[PDB]
């Protein structure tokens, strides 16, 4: 039982709009869809600075600082969002398959390795370092390759830092200094990632143009690298994390659903085949996966929402609420209201088949409006890579002892780390 389900006790006992402790900062939690509406679909609703000093510095040391996530102010977001934006055109994306494929295989094959039906392996951990794997390489043009176990201080270094955030934003000597430590490895790895980018430039090497291009692009005049060191904190964490978390709780659910799973299976074999490589076109006949990745989603959306700033007391749902008042939207609540889903427990990706109307503004786990995620169909794309491969090679069994509820760090994961032993698919 995490915090977002005790605002889910309180949206469904009294009502609408409801005053809440978040953060240790108040908050009024807003759960009717025309409220949703109404200050996502605007740009005269934005972020709540208040809400995000928690990302922007962490224990006295600068983190996401004023990166892409938490600039909260219009025009200074604006600026950077055009510019970030070119990074992840259609064909931008399509160059990257290469790379979700690579780290796919990858991630496979070492699965397949220890797919004897005894050897237990942290699916969570697994997929945490295919996703950052795929993450430096497309973003920063840089390897990883913690799938093969390197970077390991790196890896410390991102546990730290996530913890670092949690235990800031819910009231030890050693592990104060560890996230302070953690925290200042990390820009420093940028620097470093970005020091290599400017000297390869200057030798004239032709750099295929990736997110880093475009965040060196966005800090033109800039007196020092501190705003590009934020973003590139912002799209090591953003870029990786919740897709990874997203990616557990997938596997952990469908551990329980052996119906889906054939039709997963089935579905696999149709379009891709026992075929390799995925190209672009295959991943948008992948229909009934898109349908469980979407209801994954509903049910366990590792970002639970966001906040808006309400500038001035407003009427909201019959309720008045006073100004400079930070409003919190929460997907996780609406995805658990039987109001707006039926027997909202009963994971069901056939809420999302072929002609079923779509939500209405009660399901948003990328958000919803200008400040959504850039990253929403870059995440879709590796994601269903990730998947379609495991699909094709193997079956998982969780581990007898193994839970299904959820913690919050930064995003909402798994309690447990999903403990799975692996078989190839057929045996
Ligand atoms: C399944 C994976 C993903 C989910 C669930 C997810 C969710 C979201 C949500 C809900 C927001 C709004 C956060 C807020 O209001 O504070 C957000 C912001 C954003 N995410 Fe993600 N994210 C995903 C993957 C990605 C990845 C792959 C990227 C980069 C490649 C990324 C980059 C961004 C960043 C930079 C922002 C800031 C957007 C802005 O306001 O300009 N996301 N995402
Ligand atoms: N892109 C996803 C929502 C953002 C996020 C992940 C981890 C920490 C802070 C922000």
């Amino acid at each position: 039982r995490v915090l977002q389900d005790v605002f889910l006790d309180w949206a469904k006992k009294y009502g609408p709009v409801v005053r809440v402790n978040v953060f240790h900062k108040t908050s009024v939690i807003v759960t009717s869809p025309e409220s949703v509406k109404k200050f996502l679909m605007s740009t005269k609703y934005n972020k709540d600075s208040k809400m995000y000093r928690a990302l922007q510095t962490v224990f006295g040391e600068r983190l996401f600082g004023q990166g892409l996530v938490s600039e909260c102010n219009y025009e200074r977001w604006h600026k950077q969002r055009r510019v970030i934006d070119l990074a992840f055109s259609r064909s931008s994306l399509v160059s990257l398959m290469e790379t979700f494929n690579e780290k796919a295989e990858q991630l496979v094959e070492i699965l397949e390795a220890k797919a004897d039906g005894q050897t237990p392996v942290s699916m969570q951990d697994m997929l945490t370092y295919t996703a950052m794997d795929i993450l430096a390489k497309a973003a920063f043009g840089m390897e990883t390759s913690m799938l093969l176990g390197a970077q390991k201080p790196l890896s410390q270094a991102v546990k730290l830092m996530l913890e670092g955030i949690t235990a800031s934003r819910n009231t030890k000597r050693k592990q104060l200094r560890e996230v302070r430590e953690s925290i200042r490895f990390l820009r420093q790895v940028g620097r470093d990632w970005v020091q290599r980018r400017r000297e390869a430039l200057k030798r004239g090497e032709e750099v295929p143009a990736d997110i880093l291009t475009q965040i060196l692009k966005a800090e033109e005049g800039a007196q020092d690298d501190e705003g590009l060191l934020d973003n590139f904190v912002t799209f090591f964490i953003a870029g990786h994390e919740t897709s990874a978390n997203h990616l557990a709780f997938t596997v952990m659910e469908l551990s329980r659903q052996p119906e889906i799973v054939a039709r997963l299976q089935a579905e696999v074999d149709e379009v891709i085949g026992s075929k390799r490589y995925l190209d672009f076109e295959d991943l948008g006949r992948l229909q009934y996966l898109s349908q469980v990745l979407k209801e994954s989603l509903r049910l366990y959306p590792p970002a639970w929402g966001t906040f808006r700033l309400l500038e001035e007391e407003t009427l909201i749902d019959g309720v008045r609420v006073p100004g400079n008042t930070p409003l919190l939207f929460s997907t996780y609540v609406m995805g658990r209201m039987d109001t707006y889903f039926e027997d909202p427990l009963t994971f069901n990706p056939d809420r999302f088949g072929p002609g079923a109307p779509k939500p209405r503004f009660t399901y948003f786990p990328f958000s919803l409006g200008h400040r959504s995620c850039i990253g929403q169909q870059f995440a879709q794309m590796e994601v269903k890579v990730v998947m379609a491969k495991l699909l094709q090679r193997l079956e998982f069994r969780l581990v007898p002892g193994q839970r299904f509820g959820l913690q919050e760090q930064a995003t909402l994961k798994p309690l447990d780390p999903v403990l799975c032993t692996l078989r190839p698919r057929g045996w």
